[PDB]
């Protein structure tokens, strides 16, 4: 099984221990770890951060500890522009020129392969994201030849039914890329006003309309796109998403009036890290949805939908039933990798979760 996990750029500006830096990421604990974000510059991969070089070094060491373990730096991301993305795959010749300037970077910085985040294609993108994808890997084929470990290539997709058939030809760009990242953790948000999980596994016979929102029925429909189980990872939250209640009430339905007072340490409205979270319990009233299988929090006026080991570890059977090709954890740096908030002593305790169940039969 593989275990792709996300190490995101911007986490080592995080003040006191919500640093972090690729160094506290174990060796041992991923199978594949990706370096978020890349950009693009005048048509070409570029760094993002003043010290990327730096960091792309440093998370390239891990391999000097663990020889089986792969890295990839992921472009695109939220902070990118989805139009910007737009642009460079409509027209063939800045396309062609983005693709011709991967391997060269990717092999100087110690990369293994390239993820794509294009979040999210429209209507109008769909013929093109299959053509870079088509062309990127012909691209990796060929530039193998030179006698060097051929480039992997990967997307993070969209777990929502209508943007997956709105902007991807499943069947076509899964048969060029060697894995699929399922985003499966954006079902819910502070976008609507009422409270609900980011992440449900499953539907949950209650207040229906969505049927689409949860897990089961996004890996259901890759499967029946044409997506090989083979190359499909869903993917596991290491945050959870806030809100600040309008009423006294805190079950299904509950008021919302915006995004959750931020954390001490990812400072952002609408989202805790895990090891925030194990600081937010202390005091708080948790409950877990029985026919979604995932627990919430709740404190004075804030409202917490996030996933603990337990949820986590039944996600990865869930995957595993499917045979699926493994976990993407989104993110190192937002789980409680210094292990130090969570109680347990133990580093990871969401992702070495995941890992145990994925090292079970
Ligand atoms: C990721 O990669 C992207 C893509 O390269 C970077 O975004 C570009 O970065 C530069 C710097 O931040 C920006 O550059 C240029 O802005 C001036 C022109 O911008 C115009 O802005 C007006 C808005 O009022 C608009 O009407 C025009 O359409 C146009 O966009 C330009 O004059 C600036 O300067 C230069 O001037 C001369 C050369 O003509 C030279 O002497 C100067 O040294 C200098 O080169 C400057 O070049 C650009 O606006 C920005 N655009 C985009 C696509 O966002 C990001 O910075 C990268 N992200 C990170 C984190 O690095």
């Amino acid at each position: 099984y593989k275990l792709i996990c996300y190490y995101t750029s911007w986490s080592q500006y995080r003040e006191g221990d919500g640093s972090c830096f690729p160094d506290a990421i174990d060796p041992f604990l991923c199978t594949h770890v990706i370096y978020s974000f890349a950009n693009i510059s005048n048509n070409e991969i570029d760094t993002w951060e003043w010290n990327d070089v730096t960091l792309y070094d440093t998370l390239n060491t891990l391999k000097n500890r663990n020889p089986k373990l792969k890295t990839l730096l992921s472009v695109g991301g939220w902070n990118f522009g989805p139009e910007r993305f737009s642009a460079i795959a409509s027209k063939t010749q800045s396309r062609r020129t983005f693709i011709k300037s991967v391997p060269p970077f990717l092999r100087t910085h110690g990369f293994d392969g390239l993820d794509l985040a294009w979040l999210y294609p429209g209507r109008r993108d769909k013929r093109h994201l299959t053509t870079l994808v088509k062309e990127m890997k012909a691209e990796f084929i060929r530039e193998a030849q030179a006698g060097t470990e051929q480039l992997l290539l990967s997307a993070a997709v969209s777990a929502g039914k209508i943007a997956i058939d709105r902007g991807y030809d499943i069947a076509q760009i899964s048969r060029h890329l060697d894995f699929i990242s399922l985003l499966t953790y954006d079902f819910h948000g502070a976008w609507r006003q009422t409270v609900g999980h980011h992440s449900p596994l499953f539907a949950g016979n209650e207040d229906a309309s969505s049927r689409f929102s949860n897990a089961d029925y996004a890996v259901s429909y890759m499967l029946r796109l044409g997506a090989p189980a083979n190359k499909l990872v869903m993917g596991i939250p290491t945050f959870g998403r806030s809100f600040t209640l309008a009423s006294s009430k805190t079950d299904v339905g509950a008021p919302v009036s915006g995004p959750g007072v931020p954390g001490r340490f990812t400072k952002e409205k609408g989202i805790l890290a895990y090891y925030e979270i194990c600081d937010f319990l202390h005091g708080a009233t948790t409950h877990r949805f029985r026919d979604q299988q995932v627990p919430y929090a709740t404190k004075g006026n804030q409202w917490v939908a996030y996933d603990d080991q337990e949820s986590v570890k039944n996600k990865a059977r869930y995957l595993k039933n499917r045979q699926l090709a493994g976990a993407m954890v989104w993110a190192l740096d937002l789980d409680d990798f210094r292990g130090t908030f969570c109680g347990q002593n133990l580093t990871f305790p969401l992702t070495s979760a995941v890992k145990d169940v994925l090292a079970e039969v």
